[PDB]
């Protein structure tokens, strides 16, 4: 349950986890959008292309191939996604469309169905360049 951090603002594992708890399980499915499919680098179904690096976590089924399709959450496609976790604590309005809070760099990545948090990403290089997992 220790405090995951992206470079910018810290992210309680347990809000991490719990801030998704909430979140509806499916593939961008949400008012808002999120949270949403990570394709960590895949196209959809098939591992990663000749030429990409996905981000590695330390579990085998974040590791794995995804499943996705048309439709999101078919049979028991398991597909990383992902979630924008604030620290704050605030079940962010990810299910209102509008109005819409500003999103964060930081997003809790676990595997579908049984969320197998993996971890947080977000771009720690800057701003905004290369996408990588947190450091806890």
């Amino acid at each position: 349950a220790v405090t995951w951090t992206c470079g910018g603002l810290l992210y309680n594992q347990n809000k991490a986890e719990s801030n998704s708890h909430h979140a509806p399980l499916s593939d961008g499915k949400t008012g808002s959008s999120y949270p949403h499919w990570f394709t960590n680098g895949y196209d959809g179904d098939g591992k990663l292309p000749k030429g990409r690096t996905p981000i590695k976590f330390g579990k085998s089924d974040c590791d794995r191939p995804p499943k996705h399709s048309k439709d999101g959450n078919g049979k028991t496609d398991h597909y990383l996604l992902e979630f924008p976790t604030f620290p704050d604590g605030h079940d962010y309005k990810f299910d209102s469309k509008k109005p819409k809070e500003n999103p964060g760099p930081a997003r809790v990545i676990y595997t579908y169905p049984n969320k197998v948090f993996c971890g947080i990403i977000a771009h720690t290089k800057e701003n905004q360049g290369e996408l990588k997992l947190c450091s806890h």
